[PDB]
């Protein structure tokens, strides 16, 4: 939706600044408004990944993949994250 997509794009802008704490806040807001945005789950996963929070990265990649099984980057980063944590 209108607001949801704009919060998502805000999270993307902060992610591209390397400001992962902020990106997470804004992606969380996006997902509250539209939990069906698979790409937002995936980028939230990436933000946690960049912060070394691999358990969280995994949960969010798995959610992204539930909604969009063919997101190859999610699948790849999930695998990476699982190797890091276990």
């Amino acid at each position: 939706g209108n607001s949801a997509e704009a919060w998502y794009n805000l999270g993307n802008a902060y992610y591209k600044q390397g400001d992962y704490d902020e990106a997470i806040e804004y992606y969380q807001k996006a997902l509250e408004l539209d939990p069906n945005n698979a790409e937002a789950w995936y980028n939230l996963g990436n933000a946690y990944y960049k912060q070394g929070d691999y358990d969280e990265a995994i949960e969010y990649y798995q959610k992204a993949l539930e909604l969009d099984p063919n997101n190859a980057e999610a699948k790849q980063n999930l695998g990476n994250a699982k190797q890091k944590q276990g």
